[PDB]
């Protein structure tokens, strides 16, 4: 990739020791460039959900599907779990996002609780398929706790059929008491929920779906035990994309796995990781792997920097490997290191095909995971480390492999106090990839990369503007 | 610009991360150097209040004026209030400072919340045009906040004709009560009030005016709609300098708008950004532009780093646009990241013909903005960023265009207990800029530019001396 | 008073030391009572406003001779000022409250800082007498502090005309946003302002007004100087009844002004204070008084309990001050230590023919004083003692009197953070009342005190119930 004139450091740049130098731009808003990714697997957006299982769930995969990226299931998941999790995710609406649906005979803890699933605010009582209200965390108040959820006082809804465009549901949400309206199908049964700024983003993002119009959906095996079986079963399960995912990607575990699934030839693009040399991109793409995971140790969950001494920056590794499978016309997924926008805009920049959200993602409302409260009311939740879903594999074998294997790293992500949903997360990262190309003078990302000019800062260049 | 041997830093650099090396003086005093621009703007002071809604004001543009540093008014503003604001400050005295005129029938809380609006500390209450009393927090204190002011046991002041020297105020104000003096116009009604170290400093800088001998002022413009109509329209107004400002400032849309207000021949120098670039600031230049602002992503208001990755360090950028411009003959304001004195002396060495403060300012007496008291009683101010007053551009086309908008970011600039006004800190950026002059031994900002020899330095480098 | 059997204490009883045995009752409901007071000062409720420059004003005259109660204005008050209050006051609504008139160039910190005045939480914009808006806590926040009150969003106002029943304007204010509605006059102008809550209260009280039906109002007067020129003029201000207060009411000046103000035959009720015993409230009749105030010391801004050891606990002194005027004819006032409705119920079961609150009203938002904040933000008011103005009285005689003199205590009377005003401190007090003639079983006060039975309780007798 290009840089200035003069910059050779010395060492590995990470995404905090860079920056976009702007350029000739002709692209006049945000909203003139596309974020389509060429890779292959079908995400409008350059994001990735990671197989991890505080951050990859059902309601994660259906949400950022919708919103045009893909989420990569969790390995060593229950393949009975991952086809009710495909089945559900491939029979959602492409625009409506499905609500907390509530039977009448739920507590009102248990509504309470389930508020908190989605970033609507509001959980919709439902009655043989009709919908009959709806709660919030203000009529849940107040109640007794074990109370029925047909006592808790229902509001109104505003109710519009399945098909009014984005712009009709959004003026009937203008002065609605309750932001969010129920999308009904024509026979009068409930189909979804749709929000005031679910409409506003119907028309911005366009839905990642397969050739059969349906919301996109990944998965991830790893390379302890029948890759090949697995792989194959996964693959008849419904997903889309395959993920191959090892702490290290360069071991010849990892390159038998790859051409065992190359050779079932099962059609679906294929993922591995993680690699951060040239060489190990090499082997990927000779082994028969069209897109290949990058970074091992920036994550914000990984251990091995610390354990190990192992890992290299980020960003350099993202450039070196994505020249790599350039000139070998494969594509490159970042993977780890994002906290802020920036971090996403240098990955697409110094040329991965994608880049992989991870422990972020963790912090919403939509992940697989409890949302608890801290002292201060702040609300968060814990990510946890994959940890021997990563790693390579009676009770005397069991505990002798835990008592060196790598603990499960769990860290607290807190939550926005008031954009705390997936949404608004995606929202900022397209945001600062728009604004990106914009600086650039970017089309498309393919022109990202082909028109960034990268330069190197210190530590004091990182302190420049507002936080 | 000169360095030090050896210093071929692989990294663009910041404020932070230069230092100048003091050569051979014959300056003997900081008194003996003029900080006259050559620009063309016509500041005596190399210093100019941004364009931000929050920094800029018509009291600090008539105060910055009367200093000698020219004020830019916030871009997207009704061209109506632009007009009273020239109107107010062109009617200005070149030495006496407008006080807060407060009319006898003004309540207590009025009284006390407008003594803040001024740095003198006192304000008059003035009776058909004639002076009457005065006012400050001492005898405001204690009484009812709804009490009228004629009964608020209104103080003597000092009275003293319009045109005596500030030697006699001064001596007049040696071992006055209050601090502030009364000029009052031949005929007995009040022309403003003048303080003692106003009067210091009525001698020391010599205030900015235009060729009709009154406070030079500014005012922006964007790049969204008629910017010909805009710029026209602001040059009739009476605005001195038109400043065009936006996110990025090396589009298509900046050049059009330069190029259209170049072909209007309004005679009033031009100015621009931002660009981090030289091709930036060449094609700035080439499209009819006068003087270049540059940074974006260092101020202190600014996002864009966080969420887009794109920027530059300012001095870098600043060292090499102004080489760029100083190749075409263009002239270099530096903008944004401006914390310390040693900023703006930096900025002048690097090769900007001025530097322009932002949101610093914003934590002053004359902001035009609210002081708001913290918990500990520390006075402070809100700083907000422009959003999209410097962006590019129904309820639906509006909401869709907000969400992904950055947004208005919020800062708290304290302001100094004892030398909290806008006279100070100029005073402090002043006499930094001078000691800076005599330390590299130039008589004027040209000599600065030439004579200067700036080294590189580490992290720990800038931990020498006292904070 | 009746006593329990074997209740003979050998100390002055106060309000925490006794209480009241329910006997047998025929009242039904606590608005089967009414609160009429017997002594002619022709107050439907038994509740005076102290003549405490901090408690009595005119807003709690208004408001308070509407609810039914009699205020005193404070002593040492220049009687331009008292005919301005007196006028305002003849000149309300009988059921409409006074609100705050906006004029539309008012400050946005001059309509917050009035907003508080009143506890209606809204003030009205009012052009040319048409009220044309209404503003709150809520429009106003945000807005900046001194931009002009035409510019803070007004909201919409419900209108009715003068005249329509309480029912009405009740069920107008069902669902409104705003809790108050704007009462015009037939021609259009704005007479007043009534509220949701003074709906309802506009039924249970009936307002106290005197023989041309206007809101009734009392005054005071110390006993230095000319007492019968001061008394005659403040009787032809208008003011229906005079109190004449001193630190001691048993002195030679008390009886004399009191002599005096007889024999100038005003026709006004004479009211005269403070004495704790027999002797003092027989020479006090004799004088020509047919109210005697009792209390001296259980004050709660009184002082000379702790300087002098002079007083007596309240409960004893009204008895026997009762039991001695009620064998003269005159008729009993209790003055200081109420703090509790159960204080006002137990003077009035005393024998006392009405009790005076005093500081207590002083933390309310129609108190004549100053709304300020503590560092919790919780609302309060601080409550001053008359001192010298309760008190018998060069620069040299003025310092050398005011040496000795008692200083102006000061006290914190936090306020209510949601029942903040004085109309609710009303309520408590009158339900506290009204209750207790329901456990006596009396149909009227002098039938509370006729049948009204009080035991002796010692100090963890007091702890018991909820405080
Ligand atoms: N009643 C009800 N429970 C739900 C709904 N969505 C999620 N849940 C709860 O959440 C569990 C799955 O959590 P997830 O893996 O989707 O985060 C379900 O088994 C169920 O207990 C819903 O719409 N209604
Ligand atoms: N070595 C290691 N890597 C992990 C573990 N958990 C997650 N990761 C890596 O870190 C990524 C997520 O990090 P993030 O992108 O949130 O900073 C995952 O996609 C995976 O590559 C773990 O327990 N050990
Ligand atoms: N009465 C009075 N108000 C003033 C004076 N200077 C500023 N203000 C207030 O401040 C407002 C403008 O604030 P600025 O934009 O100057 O910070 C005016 O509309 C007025 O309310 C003054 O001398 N007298
Ligand atoms: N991108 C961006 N730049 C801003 C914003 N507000 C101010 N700025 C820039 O930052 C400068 C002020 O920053 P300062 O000099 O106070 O650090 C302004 O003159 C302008 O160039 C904003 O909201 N967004
Ligand atoms: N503009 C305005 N000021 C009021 C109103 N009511 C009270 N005030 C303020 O309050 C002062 C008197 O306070 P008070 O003695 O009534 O507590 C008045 O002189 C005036 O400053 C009102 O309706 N409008
Ligand atoms: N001795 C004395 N009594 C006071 C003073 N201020 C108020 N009082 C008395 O205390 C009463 C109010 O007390 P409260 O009823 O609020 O406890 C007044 O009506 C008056 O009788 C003062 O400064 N000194």
């Amino acid at each position: 990739v290009r840089f200035l004139d003069g910059h050779t450091p010395a060492y590995d740049l990470t995404y905090n020791d860079v920056f976009v130098v702007p350029g000739r731009s002709d692209v006049a808003s945000r909203f003139d460039v596309d974020l389509s990714t060429v890779d292959g697997s079908g995400t409008t957006i350059p994001v990735v959900v990671a197989n991890m299982t505080a951050v990859a769930g059902r309601r994660m995969a259906e949400t950022v599907a919708r919103r045009g990226g893909i989420v990569v299931l969790p390995q060593d998941l229950p393949i009975t779990a991952v086809s009710e999790t495909v089945d559900f995710v491939k029979s959602r609406d492409l625009v409506v996002d499905t609500p907390v649906t509530l039977s009448p005979e739920d507590s009102v803890s248990d509504a309470n609780a389930l508020l908190h699933k989605r970033a609507h605010g509001a959980a919709v009582v439902v009655f043989e398929g009709r919908p009959i209200g709806l709660v919030t965390e203000a009529n849940c108040a107040g109640v007794d706790r074990f109370a029925r959820v047909r006592d808790i006082a229902l509001s109104d809804f505003v109710t519009a059929p399945v098909g009014t465009d984005p712009r009709e549901v959004f003026d009937l949400l203008e002065h609605a008491p309750i932001d969010v309206a129920v999308m009904t199908a024509p026979d009068g049964t409930l189909a979804g929920v749709l929000t005031r700024t679910g409409a506003i983003r119907a028309g911005i993002y366009t839905p990642a779906v397969d050739a059969k119009g349906r919301l996109r959906i990944a998965a991830a095996v790893g390379i302890n035990g029948d890759v090949g079986a697995k792989a194959q079963a996964l693959a008849e399960a419904g997903a889309d994309l395959l993920v191959i995912d090892t702490a290290h990607g360069h071991q010849a575990k990892m390159l038998d796995a790859i051409k065992a699934v190359a050779s079932l030839d099962l059609g679906l693009p294929l993922v591995a990781g993680n690699v951060v040399s040239a060489e190990g991109t090499r082997d990927l793409i000779e082994a028969g792997a069209s897109i290949v995971k990058v970074g091992v140790g920036p994550g914000a969950m990984c251990t091995t920097r610390m354990m190990t001494g192992v890992g290299r920056p980020q960003f350099s590794a993202v450039v070196e490997c994505a020249a790599a499978a350039r000139q070998l016309g494969g594509h490159v997924w970042a993977d780890g290191g994002v906290r802020h926008p920036r971090d996403v805009a240098l990955a697409l920049a110094a040329g991965a095909s994608n880049v992989m959200i991870g422990s972020w993602f963790a912090g919403t409302y939509e992940s697989p995971g409890d949302l608890l409260f801290d002292r201060d009311d702040r609300p968060y939740k814990e990510s946890y480390g994959m940890a021997s879903k990563r790693a390579v594999a009676s009770s005397f074998d069991r505990a002798r492999k835990g008592l060196f294997e790598e603990g499960i790293s769990t860290s607290r992500m807190s939550l926005d106090p008031a954009r705390g949903g997936v949404e608004d997360l995606l929202d900022h990262i397209t945001s600062g990839v728009r604004s990106t190309c914009t600086y650039v003078g970017a089309a498309n990302l393919p022109e990202l990369h082909e028109k960034v000019v990268l330069g190197v800062q210190s530590a004091a260049g990182f302190a420049e503007g507002h936080p």
